[PDB]
């Protein structure tokens, strides 16, 4: 799994 945010 991943996630990111910006």
């Amino acid at each position: 799994g991943s996630t990111s945010t910006a």
